[PDB]
């Protein structure tokens, strides 16, 4: 996004300079009484909460370039106990203090709306993602998924639409009530497995079952839903 | 909600007068191209969509103070093909073309920052219903609506906490979002009622175990006590 590169160019002016973190690093913890902004520029991350009995549930998906931020703008508590983990193998993000980015944002407008309709994309996602799941349940879930993901890293190839994702990425995101689901599609040729890697053959079967993430990556990402479309 | 308040009091300093709209009335719609801010003063309202076959879906509910948007703030495009349906019996709203929300914002940080962080209470709201769905499924999401329906309405009595609405509006709000009236959910709150969680009793329903909502619905829980402590702190 220009969006995205001038708000880069806006931090690295005010002195605020990236940061690399590997993979399975914890950008901020549900531990950390400081909450923070994240500007992931680069990467793929996953939102966790952690229970005291140690189940990690996977709550959200981000890739760079995103705003995360783990406090209120206002009070600068925290938003709900989470992580923000790494999953590729590396990431690029610049991390300010939330009150520290108060500051900023005033200064500059243009950047404060940059940030706000980042909150307006995740807004409409959470909801789009339920309007699916309420009419096609994981079907919906697992269709919506391998959507975003041959929208955003989907290769023209003979074999179909390449998913062009690292194998590891790849395992991090999921690839016995799943494993049901997955068979049926390779099943019905949706999908398939070559050379190691993941094809997509009948996007058109993607885009039936998950209508709203579909409109969804229309209203908000539209250059990007234009490729394939 | 003093926050709230002073951003009425903002809006009618620079003209913006509310407007009054009753029951099923839609404040915005899917179809309309031209998209809207809409502060919701007083009253309850749902975001509903329509798939291609006609079924309504709800997909979320908001009660007056808010700040529900139709639009990109940037590119003053649609979020999503939704609708704004009043469901108490009145409702107040100051409904501003989203092209002007932005003026106002950048004239006023402090104001800036109360729509900023109402979009972020919507963002963990949405994550804690996954969250409580994930662990104890439609259970999860339905004792939730009844946990923020007690925090929000709930008055403290010798027969447990009274939801102080009237009855007709209060079985619309039993159904979490979804598909209107459902098979599945209807016996859930019944369960529920058997089980002495939710009482009725002298016209008037009753929470009497607020613990068995706090057990399956935690996440929804530490979203209220984030998002909304004072209203937390009273009956806890
Ligand atoms: C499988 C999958 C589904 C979902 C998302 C979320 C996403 C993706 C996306 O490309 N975009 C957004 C999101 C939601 C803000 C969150 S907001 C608009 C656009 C953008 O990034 O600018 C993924 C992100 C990363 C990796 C995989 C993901
Ligand atoms: C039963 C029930 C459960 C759920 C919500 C949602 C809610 C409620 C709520 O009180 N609040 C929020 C929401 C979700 C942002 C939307 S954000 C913070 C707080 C606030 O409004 O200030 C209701 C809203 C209206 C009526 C009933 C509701
Ligand atoms: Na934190
Ligand atoms: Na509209």
């Amino acid at each position: 996004n220009a969006q995205a590169e001038e708000f880069k160019k806006y931090l690295e002016t005010n002195g605020i300079k990236p940061k690399q973190f590997h993979k399975k690093e914890l950008i901020f913890n549900q531990w950390d009484p400081q909450e923070y902004c994240i500007f992931l520029y680069d990467g793929i991350t996953k939102l966790t909460s952690i229970s005291e009995n140690g189940t990690i549930m996977n709550l959200q998906y981000y890739k760079g370039a995103f705003v995360i931020m783990s406090g209120f703008i206002d009070t600068e508590t925290s938003v709900g106990y989470y992580n923000l983990e790494v999953i590729s193998e590396q990431a690029t993000a610049y991390v300010i203090k939330i009150n520290e980015l108060k500051e900023l944002l005033s200064k500059n407008l243009t950047h404060f709306f940059y940030v706000f309709q980042t909150l307006q994309k995740q807004v409409s996602y959470s909801l789009a993602k339920f309007n699916d799941f309420s009419i096609n349940g994981k079907l919906g879930s697992i269709c919506g998924q391998l959507l975003i993901l041959t929208y955003v890293y989907g290769k023209e190839t003979p074999d179909g639409i390449k998913i062009t994702l690292d194998n590891l990425t790849m395992q991090e995101l999921g690839y016995s009530a799943v494993s049901r689901i997955i068979s049926k599609l390779k099943q019905e040729k949706v999908i398939v497995y070559k050379n190691s890697c993941f094809y997509v053959q009948n996007l058109d079967y993607l885009k039936r079952y998950a209508p709203k993430l579909d409109e969804w990556f229309y209203l908000a990402c539209p250059a990007t839903w234009g490729k394939l479309n």
